[PDB]
């Protein structure tokens, strides 16, 4: 099998620092006291460099052979806008990129921009900008001339996978569709990305290429909320239309942003599953004061069929933050292998569709395992009542507004 | 502020402890003798009731002293005849103490060391992997990385970084390999390869700019109440001291248990240069043999150190007045003394303690009278130490190697 790494939502806090005053440990705790801070971080803080470095060091010495890596964005930390700048955002993105380039000098890496990869956060523009030009220079070792051009202009690109003939990564800037982005309200095709996408998929079809879609913010519905698409409904519907029509060219979709481990199955209006969608959890464990849960840090690995790119498996690795802070050593370890964990043959839309049918059933243990993995095993005492469970299952299976409304109507 | 860490040792839980009319049934550890005057927190002829250990940890938890870590130097099973214990029962007691600690202090890194009772039969700790070594590796996994786990499983020792104190590394030796009653290690130059490993570890700490705390159960040096009786066999004491003297600029503290007493030692080179300070902490158990006239009150202690630096600033000894707690049926864990305050020294550096023990040596020194009262953790203010006793004490405090100690006894007995 071939395989590739997926990391996302690094969220470096350069001010991380263990000290007596726990309000003064990380700017990302937002002046609040870190709750239980260690060298690898705190649930109220974004990532210390030690955390991110231990993640990449684990990948490097994992004994796992991978031919590329996808990196779906969000490197700067959660601090107030006035505490950041264009210069500081570029500095953080540069530090992450150089960390990866130094540690992995021969691995092609496919980054996507996240909503924090810009100053001010979430305001990613539909024309060229300092941040887009900067990341185009930063990621030149991995991208051709045409990808550099589109990235500099709109924050998105496509690129052939050098080590995998017949595979192409499409890296979308889905922050253009993200609710908080006040730069793109009421535009029908912000930065022409839709027209660009269709052109690119059309060319991949005729060059007999397979396509992996990557982006930061995903399609579909936020699984913990009611009727809340991750991106604006209008853009979600239009993107999903493109994905459904090209579902035989697209062999996988990969997203981050939610900081959780979620599955989705893109389906038609009739219940034919068409593509498999994978939302990866964050390296940062950060949470607000009120939130009951957060994720353990996570990195993950995908296995696919050589020269074919059908997804065969996924391996989710994680770091137990409380224990790593307890002993002062990062024990990055196997959380689960998807096929083994859910007893499915592979990751094809059909296998996952049948597995989520099992999820639906009453007191499904499959769904309990899934819910425990949603938080990257942060808390097995976490529970999901039947309202919670309906919201989750309906978001997993129904990506478009009408399938989703029908699911909630029939099952809430 | 300053950094602080706790030291507990020799818990010696007796799970049979039990107030009943027949005082030969109060505790297996009295070995059928009549408990003297048993109360809820123990008896001088018994090992620790679980109520006593839990009161010690409860006091630590609710003391209002912050601490970034704890060291725990061994001996959890009680003193009962070998045929009354087993490997399974030893593991069961060790597990209970570990879980008690993890339950009350879930985010406190603890650094355990094995004691000579932490094995069945007692004292027979082996030089290869074993049921108990594996089990405690399992048990202590939350606090220890992969390399520590590997050495612990094989020989019962490890080193480990202090998560909360970067630049600090705990070395937990298994000195029971050197302990006279250990029949598994006779005529062995480096049992379980611990010396070789220790030297390697210290060399690594040198080049990684780490300071080191040595912890173990059985101490180096000479038993302060006897003549010419090293706590571990002479051959091993000399070898270990040679290592400690050579690395005494890297080692910022040594901490031991086993003697159930409050004792100081100053490791010195052959010319009296005080090199490195040694703290033997008294036990939680108050157990004593029938003929034995004195024993210790239960004790636990706290060390203060310079942050990012690990020079030792002070030590606070806390104790339980056993008779008082048993009289009312409620404990009152309380300050026995602060070392700088008790002895008017500036800190815990070798030079400061060296000067202090020079004062000890003077005739009718009040400093040494206070020290000898604290030796039993204040168990008897009428316990006295004649001039022979004093010479044994002072010479054991200052002279850890046989040559030094012989020289001291010659000049002063
Ligand atoms: C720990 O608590 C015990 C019990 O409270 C303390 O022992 C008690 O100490 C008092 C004061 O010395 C003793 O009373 C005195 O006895 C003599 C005659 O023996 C008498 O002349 C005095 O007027 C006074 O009554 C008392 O007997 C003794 N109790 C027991 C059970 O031994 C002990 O001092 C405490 N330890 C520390 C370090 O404070
Ligand atoms: C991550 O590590 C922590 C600490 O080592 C684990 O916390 C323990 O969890 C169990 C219940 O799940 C309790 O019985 C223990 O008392 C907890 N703490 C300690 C100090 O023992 C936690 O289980 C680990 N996470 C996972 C997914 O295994
Ligand atoms: C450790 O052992 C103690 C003492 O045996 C436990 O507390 C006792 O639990 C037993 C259950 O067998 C009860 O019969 C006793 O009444 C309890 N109290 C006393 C004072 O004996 C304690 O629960 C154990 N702890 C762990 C973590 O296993
Ligand atoms: C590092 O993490 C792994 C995974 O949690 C630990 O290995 C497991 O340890 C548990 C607890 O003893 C066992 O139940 C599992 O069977 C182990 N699995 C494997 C594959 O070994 C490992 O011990 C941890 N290392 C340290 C030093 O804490
Ligand atoms: C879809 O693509 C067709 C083929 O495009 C040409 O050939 C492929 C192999 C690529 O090299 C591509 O870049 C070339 O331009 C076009 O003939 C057709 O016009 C396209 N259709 C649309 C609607 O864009
Ligand atoms: C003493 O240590 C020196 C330092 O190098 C170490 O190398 C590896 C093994 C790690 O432990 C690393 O942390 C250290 O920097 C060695 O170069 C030297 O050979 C060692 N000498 C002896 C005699 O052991
Ligand atoms: C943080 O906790 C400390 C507890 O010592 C308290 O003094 C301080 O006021 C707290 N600050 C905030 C912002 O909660
Ligand atoms: C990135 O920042 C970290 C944290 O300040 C620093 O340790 C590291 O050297 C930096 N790396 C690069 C390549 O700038
Ligand atoms: C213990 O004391 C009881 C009651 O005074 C006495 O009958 C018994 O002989 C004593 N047993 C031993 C072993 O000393
Ligand atoms: O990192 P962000 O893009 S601000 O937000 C994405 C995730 O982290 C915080 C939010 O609650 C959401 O779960
Ligand atoms: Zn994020
Ligand atoms: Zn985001
Ligand atoms: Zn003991
Ligand atoms: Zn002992």
């Amino acid at each position: 099998v071939g395989q590739f790494w997926h990391v996302t939502d690094l969220h470096l806090d350069p001010t991380y620092h263990i000290t007596d005053d726990r309000t003064k440990v990380c700017a990302s705790s937002k002046g609040a006291n870190a709750s239980n801070p260690g060298p690898f971080g705190d649930v109220l803080c974004d990532s210390p460099y030690q955390l991110i470095l231990s993640a990449f060091d684990f990948i490097k010495n994992s004994g796992q052979e991978a031919s590329f890596m996808i990196w779906t964005g969000d490197s700067p930390p959660h601090v107030p806008v006035p505490e950041l700048s264009t210069g500081t955002v570029i500095k953080v993105i540069t530090n992450m990129t150089m960390t990866v380039q130094n540690l992995f000098p021969n691995l092609q890496v496919f980054p996507a921009l996240g909503n924090h990869d810009y100053w001010p956060q979430d305001q990613l523009p539909i024309v060229t900008s300092k941040v887009y030009s900067a990341v185009a220079d930063l990621w030149k070792p991995w991208l051709g001339e045409e990808a550099i051009s589109t990235l500099k202009k709109g924050g998105f690109y496509s690129q052939k996978v050098a080590s995998n003939p017949g595979l192409r990564i499409i890296s979308l800037n889905t922050n253009l569709y993200y609710g908080p982005n006040i730069m793109t309200l009421n535009k029908t095709d912000p930065a022409n990305q839709f027209e660009w996408l269709e052109n690119t998929l059309n060319s991949s079809l005729w060059n007999k290429e397979k396509v992996y879609i990557i982006a930061h913010v995903p399609v579909g519905y936020l699984p913990y909320a009611t009727d809340t698409p991750a991106i604006r409904q209008y853009y979600n519907e239009k993107l999903l239309d493109i994905f459904r029509r090209y579902s035989s060219v697209i062999a996988g979709q990969f997203y981050g942003h939610t900081h959780r481990d979620s599955l989705m199955v893109l389906s038609d209006k009739n219940g034919n599953p068409l593509n498999s969608v994978f939302v990866a959890p964050a390296v940062t464990p950060v949470k607000g004061v009120l939130q009951k849960e957060t994720n353990n840090p996570g990195v993950r690995l995908f296995q696919y069929k050589p020269g074919d790119y059908t997804l065969l498996d996924m391996v989710q690795y994680y770091l137990n933050l409380t224990e790593a802070n307890l002993k002062g050593e990062s024990n990055w370890t196997l959380e689960y292998v998807l096929t083994q964990a859910y007893s499915v043959a592979d990751l094809q839309p059909k296998s996952l569709y049948a597995l989520v049918q099992q999820f639906a059933t009453k007191d499904s243990k499959q769904f309990l395992k899934y819910y425990h993995y949603y938080f990257v095993s942060y808390d097995s005492s976490a529970t999901c009542d039947q309202h919670c469970k309906t919201l989750q299952v309906c978001a997993i299976m129904n990506l478009d507004s009408m399938s989703y409304d029908d699911c909630l109507k029939q099952h809430l």
